[PDB]
């Protein structure tokens, strides 16, 4: 029964995890979109003294985003949020009930997390070389069970982890956005239309055919044009290797 | 009934964590020690196709740990493997029960592998100046309950993740193991000695008073040790300024 409230903005594939998650429990859930990037409230460090987004509250009296109330809980880190969702609505099956497919889950967010979400990280945003980040996307495919479904046969919050990411590099490859170079761009869009990655393009139309992605999406285009937003994704700049 | 083997290395704080969680369920559990730094066995990849411990097999025939079988779970990741040991041994209540103290545990993982971990890779492997891991340390500190407890109050397998990295920093940093200068290793042994730490102190205590860390930890000049054969760890060299 307790309210959830989270701090949003729809650039964020961070913040986009944690909409899915909710909306794959059923929660009754308010979102707030914050501007994190350019003109922080003074309020917001009372929600995540970290500063960032997400953020969410849970219970206390129900009050507006904007002034929040300190008793509620203040939950930090959108992985947290997800296992916390998954524990607050058992009746969604948010995960595996068997343990070793619970396991599959949890080591495909941390293959995730330790290995892919850092090289997405470094070519988007220092220009990086892009061949380690299709080398880590290619062992995370490799993780995926081969016949289809997803990371953990039946859909789970690790799906609700991984799919934020992956399904922006598409079009944020097509926009061009990004500060790595012409060079692997073309290298990225013909390695990710290519056979090598049939599985993970599989994978990221599973996760984009579900309701709880639809409803959180901006829609291709207008997600780029939130992305333009983004400082550091700074038109005009590309560094070369 | 289904067997549990730990591919490890007395040096690797990420074993460790595996090791704490196994022991404070109660596990039955084999420890099987692996070269993974300078001879890594060529059948080592079937237990872990990322060549890294820890590595764990779960279920089928018992066999001898370098002949494992391909009928046993292959489990990847330390934090997979703690939230694994903990849906495998719920009457050791490894995790609250209760959603938002569970949520502080996952929080807690997630502060120290997203802003603290990096920091101690930096420093120890690169030499990179000490003070943003300090205040990384200090935030982490500010997450812990300051009047006592572990990281979500009673003892979670939040403090299995943490303890085996800050309890290697003291023994290290006296014995000068690392690429941080003489100057900045004098800098966080006095700031960790300070009353800006007393309850990072306190935590580390804790931790390690419980059997799980003194039945996984050699003692301190005995890790110290096996971290000198580390050959990242570059015994005997510093990097200045
Ligand atoms: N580990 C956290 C990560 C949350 C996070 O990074 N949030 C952002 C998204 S924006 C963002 C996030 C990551 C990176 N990045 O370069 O890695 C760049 C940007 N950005 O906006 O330029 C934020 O709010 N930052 C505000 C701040 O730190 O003051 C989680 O899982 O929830
Ligand atoms: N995310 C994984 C991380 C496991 C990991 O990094 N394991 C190591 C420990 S050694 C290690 C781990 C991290 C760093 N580091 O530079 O951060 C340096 C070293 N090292 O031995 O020099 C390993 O086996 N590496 C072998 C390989 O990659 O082929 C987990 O949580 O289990
Ligand atoms: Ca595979």
């Amino acid at each position: 029964t307790k309210q959830i409230t989270l701090y949003t903005a729809t650039f964020s594939p961070y913040a986009h995890r944690v909409r899915i998650a909710l909306e794959e429990a059923g929660a009754e859930y308010t979102t707030y979109d914050v501007d994190i990037l350019r003109n922080m409230p003074d309020w917001f460090p009372l929600v995540n003294p970290l500063k960032k987004i997400p953020a969410m509250t849970f219970g206390g009296p129900e009050v507006p985003p904007d002034q929040p109330s300190p008793e509620s809980a203040k939950i930090a880190e959108s992985l947290a949020m997800l296992e916390f969702i998954a524990d607050l609505f058992p009746d969604a099956k948010l995960l595996p009930t068997d343990p070793v497919l619970r396991a599959r889950a949890r080591t495909f967010m941390a293959l995730y997390e330790n290995y892919v979400n850092g090289q997405f990280r470094d070519v988007w945003f220092l220009g990086t070389p892009a061949d380690p980040l299709l080398q880590a996307l290619e062992m995370l495919q490799g993780a995926l069970p081969p016949d289809g479904g997803f990371a953990a046969g039946e859909w789970s919050i690790a799906d609700a982890a991984v799919i934020p990411f992956l399904a922006r590099m598409f079009p944020y490859l097509e926009a061009g956005l990004g500060l790595y170079s012409k060079e692997d761009g073309v290298k990225m869009r013909k390695a990710m239309a290519s056979e090598r990655f049939a599985r993970i393009r599989q994978y990221v139309r599973d996760c984009r055919a579900r309701p709880s992605f639809a409803n959180t999406w901006a829609g291709d285009a207008e997600q780029v044009e939130a992305a333009k937003t983004v400082p550091m994704l700074r038109v005009g700049e590309h560094h070369h290797h």
